C-alpha cells in the first residue's frame, strides 16, 4: 500500500500528477485541496498529510512537509520518487522590513541558508534559488487575485527562536553567531523569516526539480510580536488562493 | 484562566499540572502509546506535528509530546515545553544501526551525538558537545537492565536528512553530495552506533541551557544487514523502547 | 572626478541609473554603438566608460575587468554616481552536454566560488539576480529568437583550477576543487564565469538590481579551443540581448 | 623500545590495560606512590612512566604534558602497547560561581577549543567521555565524600587568550575568543583545562575508553592567583578519586 | 599568434625571459620597461599589457595583472606557461600603521589572505609567503637607493572598500566579518592593505615559482584619505626603481 | 616567581632579550653548554630553563615541550619576562625526495595544522618567520657549511594522523588528512614538525621576532627508522647554527 518509506503513497494514488503544493502545516492540506475540484484524502502518516485534487481537469497533489528542512527533505524526496517534478511551497512568515505589512504576500527568489539540510544536497556556496518559471507563476498569480506583493530574499532558519533572534525564551539568550543577525539581514534587504525554503529550494535546484516559494505575512517583527487571531486566517486564505492559481499556470 | 501559553503546542502551564518531565517521541502517533503505559492518560492538544498527552507516573504528572522529524520542530517543542516548566527531556526514537555487532531489536542509549544538523548551531557553536545529561543516561541504562534488553551505549550520528546525510543512494537523484560521500564508512570506523534525526538538536539545546536530556532508540534496521524494516519487528522493538523510556522516567522524578 | 578609480563625475552620467557592465574594456564601445548618441567618457586602468542614449534616456556602459575585485570597485563607484540597475554581459564556458556553442545563458543565481562576495554578505546569502532584470533578459532573448538556457552559474575567482582546468603549468588542482566540475554538472550548473557571484551578491545585499547574461563560446564536454568566428557572432548576439533588456528596465 | 617517544616495550607494561594520565610529569610519582609496588620505567622529554599494582593488577601512570599534541603522542603509543582505558587527572579553573575552589569536577564531554582532536575526527564529533569511566569517577567521588559537579568542560589549546585572560604581554584577545568565557558560562560550562578535548575525541573515535576528572584550584569569578597550600590539598584530593575509580574499571 | 588564452604572447616573444615585473596598472608597464634597455611593446589585451626589455644583457618581461587576484592568477599562470619562474610585484598601497608615512616603501614577507583566488591553489592554512631570495633582493635594493623601508605582513583584500573597512560608500555599511577588522590587523602589526599579494604569493609558493612583493605608500589610513597627485607619481617612481634594482640581483 | 608556569623572575634573566627555544627539555643543557657560563634556573613540568652568555650578553634557553599549547605558555611567559626574540631549534621529518637526512631546514613560514595559532590570529594570517631571524639562520648555516634548504614547513598538532602516518593503533587517518602529505609535497612543503605554526603566528601578531631551524633526522619518502649516531650529529649541526644565528641578532 506504499511505494515510499514515510508518505504511505503509491504512484497510482497520484493518478499521473507531476505537481505538488507543499504547506508546512498538515492541518492546512484540506484547506488548499478544497479550493480545487473533487478533493480526496489519500494518506496521513506522522506530519505528512496528503490530499489529491483536480485543477483544470488535471490531478494535483497537496502534501505537508512539517516544520523544518529535515521533514521537508523526506517529503520532497519521496514525492519525487512518486513522480512529482514541480513543488510549490505555501508558508506563513514573519516580515523584518518596515515597509511590509501584515496581509502582504511574499514571493521568494532565493533564501539565506540558515539551515542544516540544504548542506546535505549542496555546499553552502550553492544558491538556494527558486525556479524561474515557478517564481514567475507565483508573481502572476499574486496579481491575478489582487494582492500586495513583495519579491526578494528570505532568511530560512532551522529554528523559530534564536535563529530568528527571538529573546522571549526560557534562556533569554541568543548564541553569538545569531546575535545582531536580524539587523544584518534587514540591512541586506532580506524580507522575512521562515523555516523550510532553504532546504526545499536547494534540494530542488540541485536535483533538476522546479520549486517556488510563497508566504503570507502573519507578523511584522518591527511592529508586533503576537499575531491577531482573525487576521491570521484571512492572510492564510489570500496566499492559499495564490499558490493554487500559480499551480494553474504551471500545469 | 487560559487557552494557550505558547506559540505552537496549544498548551497552558495549567494543563501540565506541575509536570517537570517530558517524554519526547518523533512520531505524533506514538504519543498515545507511551501515555497508555502510565496512569490516567488524557489527550491535551493536537496541532501540526505536536501531539500532547498528560499521564501520571507514581503520583507525579508527566508530559508526552511529539517533536516531529528533525531539529527545527524539535527545537520548537523543547523550547515551548521549557516555557511551560519542563526541566527534563527523554527522547524515545527509531534508528538504523551501522555497526555489524548491533542487531535489530537492540536498544541504544546515546551518550553524545555527531552534529550533522543545523539547529544545534543555533544554540551552541559546533565545538560544543551534543552530550546527554549524565543522570538521564544513567536512568536509561538502568531502565534497560531492569526490564532486560540488549543494550549498547555510545555515540549517535544525528542527521538533518534521512537520505543523503545517511548515505542512501536508492533515491530520485541517486547521488550524494561530496561532504557525505563515504561518510557512513567514516562514522563506522569511529565507532558510531547508529543514525537518527533529532538527538544532536535536543542534546545541544538542553546541555547549553541548563536542561536535562536523555536519548534512547530501538534499532529496527541494521545498515550492514538490510535497508527495509520488518513490519512486526518494528512494533515489538518500539514496544520494547517505550517500556524502557517510561521506566527511566520513573527514576528521574 | 567624484570617485577613486572610474574618473567620472555625477554630471557625466546625466541622470543615468542603468549600467551595462562587460568584463572587457574593448567591449564598451561595441555596446554603446548599438544605442543612440554614444560618447566616450573615461578610461582608467581596466575601467573604460561610455555614455549612450536608449529611448531618450541616458545609459552607462562600463567595463569591470576580469574578476570580483575590480568588479566590486566598478559597481561601488557607479552606485555612488547614481546607478541602480546593473546588467552584466559576459563570455562563458558551458559545462552541460545539452548546451550548444552560440547559446545564450541567463543566470538566476550563482555558486559563490569567489572571495569578494564574502566582503558584502556571508556565504549563506544567495548570489541571486534581480527578478525584473532576469525577466527582462529572458524576454529580450525570446524576442530576438536565441537559444536560451536559464539557471545556475558557477562563478570562480580563477580561470584555471577553480574551473578544474588541468592544461596548466602545474597540471594540478587543489583538493577542494578536485572533481568539482563533475559535482556542479550533476547539480545542474550550466556554466563557468568569473564576475557574477560578486556582482549578484553585492547588488542583492545593497538594494541594487542586477542581471546576468552570457554567450556560450565553449562547451567543456566537447572541446576547449574556441572558434575565431563564432566568438564574434556569439558576443554580438548576446550584446543585442542585453541592450534590448536594458530597454525594458528603463 | 617499541615506541617512538615513551621508551617502553610491550613487556614493560606486563599486560596492563588501564592507564592514569596526568598532565604534570611531577605528578606521576605522586599517583604511583598511592598504589602497591611503584616502579619507575622511563623518562623521556615530557613523558614519565611509572608501573604500579592495584588490587593485584598492573596499572600504568604516564604523563601527557600540557595540551593535545603530546597527549596524542602519549595515548597513541600507550594504545600500541596495549592500553584500552585512559583516566585523566588534572587541574582546572572553574568559571561558574556555584563551583568553589577545592571542588571536584567530572567531565561528560568537552568543548573542542583544540587542534589535535580534529586530526582524529571532524568538529561535529562529540568529545565525549566513556559512560563506564564517567560512572566510575562519579561513584568514586561519592565514595570518598566530596562536593562533585558533573557536566561540560571547555578544553583550550592555550592557557591565556583561549581562556580569555587579559593579564598578558599583549593584553589583547583575538576576536574569536572575545567574550567567549561569558558564552561558555551561559551555556553551563563548568571549567577550563587543556587536554580533555583531544583525549576524549581520539579515544571515542578509536574504540578506547576515556574518563576525565579535575580538581578546582582556581575560580575565575573571584581571584586569579591560587593559594600555595590549597593547591596541593586539592591535587591530592583528586588523585584519591582517580585511583578509586580505576579500581571499579579493572 | 598566441600560445596562451589571454596575454596574446608566444614563447618566442619572451626570448628566453625567466623573470617578470608585474604591476597592477597597465599604464605602469611602459614606465617600468623604459627604465631598462631596449624596451619593446609585446601585446595589449584586456587589462594585460606586456612589454619586453633588457637588464644586464638578459631579457626581462613587464606585464600588468589588473586589480585583484582573479586577473593576477590568469597573468601569472600564462606567464609561467611561457617560461617565467620569478615574479616581482610592484604596486600602490594604503598604510594602516601610524609610524609608516606616505612615500615609504613596503616589502611584504607574507600576506593575510582576505582573497578568494589563493584558495584555488592552496587551503587557507598554507602561508601566503614571499620567496626568501626575492624578499632579500627587494630589501637590499631599497637600502641601495635610500628609501624609508618597512618589512612585514600585508593584508591582501579582494575588495577596495568593505574588506579594507571603508565606510565612505554607497551603503555606508560593512559586513559583520570585516567589522572592526582594520583595528585587529593594526594590533597584529599588519602594515598595509593591497589587492593582489595573497593570490600571487600563495600561487607561486605552492607551485615552485619565486615571488616578491614591493609597494609605495600613497595614503595612510590613520591620517588623510585624499592622496596628492604629484606625490603619487613620485612614490610610484621610487618603488619602480627599487623593483628593477631587485630584478638585477635575481637574474 | 613572577610567572604562572616557568617559575622565573625578571631578575633571573639579567636583562636577556633573546631566547633559544627547543622542544626537548634534555636539549636545553646541550645548547647552554655551547655558550659561556651555563647556569640552570628552573625545571617545572616540561619547561626547563638555562641561562648562558653569548659575546658578553645574556641569553636564555627554555624548553617548549611538544606542541603549540605548551609552546604558547612558554613564549608568552618569556615575553612577560622581557624576551623579544625567539629562535626555535627542532628535529624534523622531510617529505621532499631531494632533501637528505642530515640537512638543515630554515622555515620562512608554516602551514597551520595546529589549534593554538588560531588563539592569536585567524587562519588567513600567515605563520611567517621574522625576516632578520630567517636571514641570521640562513647566514649561520652557510658560515658553518651545511646543506641548507629554505622554504615552507607543515606544522602539525599531532605526530601521527596529521603527518599521515598509517603505522598506528587504528591504522586509519581522518578524511581531512587523507592524502594530505601528497598535497603538501606537490605544494613544495619541505617537512613536518609540531611547534612552528604556533610560535610564528603568536610572535608575528604580537610584535615579537621569531625564527625556525630544524635538523632532518628522517625522510618520509625513503624510510621510517633513523640511524642512532646520525641523529646525534644532526642535532649538534642544527644547535651550532641556531647559536651562531643568535650571535648575529643580539
Ligand atoms: O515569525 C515567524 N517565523 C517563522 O519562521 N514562521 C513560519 O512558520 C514557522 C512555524 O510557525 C512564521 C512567523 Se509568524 C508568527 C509569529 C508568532 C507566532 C506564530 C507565527
Ligand atoms: O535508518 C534510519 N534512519 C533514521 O534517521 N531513523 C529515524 O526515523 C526517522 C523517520 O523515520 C530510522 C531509521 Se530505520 C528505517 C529504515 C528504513 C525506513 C524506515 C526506518
Ligand atoms: O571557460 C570559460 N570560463 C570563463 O570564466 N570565461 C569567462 O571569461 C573569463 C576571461 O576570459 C569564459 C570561458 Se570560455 C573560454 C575558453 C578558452 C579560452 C577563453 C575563453
Ligand atoms: O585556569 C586554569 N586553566 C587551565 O587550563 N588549567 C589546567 O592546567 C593547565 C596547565 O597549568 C588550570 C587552571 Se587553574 C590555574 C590558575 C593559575 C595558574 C595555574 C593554574
Ligand atoms: O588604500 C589602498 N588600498 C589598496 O588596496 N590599494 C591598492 O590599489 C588598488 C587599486 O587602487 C591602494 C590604496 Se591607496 C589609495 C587610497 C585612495 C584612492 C586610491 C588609492
Ligand atoms: O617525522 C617527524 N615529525 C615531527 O613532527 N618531528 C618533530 O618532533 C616531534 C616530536 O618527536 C620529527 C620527525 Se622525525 C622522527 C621520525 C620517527 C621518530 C621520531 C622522529
Ligand atoms: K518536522
Ligand atoms: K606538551
Ligand atoms: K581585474
Amino acid at each position: 500500500k506504499s511505494d515510499v518509506f514515510h508518505l504511505g503513497l503509491t504512484k497510482n494514488d497520484l493518478q499521473g500528477a507531476t505537481l505538488a503544493i507543499v504547506p508546512g502545516d498538515p492541518d492546512r492540506v484540506e484547506k488548499i485541496a478544497a479550493l480545487m475540484d473533487k478533493p480526496v484524502k489519500l494518506a496521513s502518516h506522522r506530519e505528512f498529510t496528503t490530499w489529491r485534487a483536480e485543477l483544470d481537469g488535471k490531478p494535483v497533489i497537496v502534501c505537508s512537509t512539517g516544520i523544518g528542512g529535515p521533514s521537508t527533505s523526506i517529503a520532497v524526496e519521496e514525492l519525487a520518487q512518486l513522480g512529482i517534478r514541480t513543488f510549490l511551497r505555501i508558508g506563513t512568515t514573519g516580515a523584518i522590513q518596515p515597509h511590509i505589512n501584515v496581509g502582504d504576500v511574499l514571493v521568494t527568489t532565493a533564501s539565506v541558508r540558515l539551515d542544516g539540510a540544504s548542506l546535505h544536497f549542496a555546499p553552502l556556496e550553492f544558491p538556494a534559488v527558486a525556479d524561474f518559471e515557478c517564481t514567475t507563476a507565483l508573481v502572476e498569480a499574486a496579481k491575478s487575485i489582487g494582492a500586495t506583493t513583495h519579491v526578494g530574499v528570505t532568511a530560512s532558519s532551522d529554528t523559530f527562536y534564536p535563529g530568528q533572534e527571538r529573546y522571549d525564551t526560557y534562556s533569554g539568550r541568543v548564541v553569538r553567531h545569531f546575535k545582531g543577525s536580524m539587523e544584518e539581514w534587514q540591512a541586506m534587504g532580506v524580507m522575512n523569516y521562515e523555516m523550510e525554503s532553504a532546504t526545499l529550494l536547494t534540494m530542488c535546484a540541485s536535483q533538476g526539480l522546479r520549486a517556488g516559494m510563497v508566504a503570507g505575512v502573519i507578523v511584522n517583527r518591527t511592529q508586533q510580536e503576537i499575531p491577531n487571531a482573525e487576521t491570521m486566517k484571512q492572510t492564510e486564505s489570500h496566499a492559499v488562493k495564490i499558490v493554487v492559481e500559480a499551480a494553474r499556470r504551471l500545469l
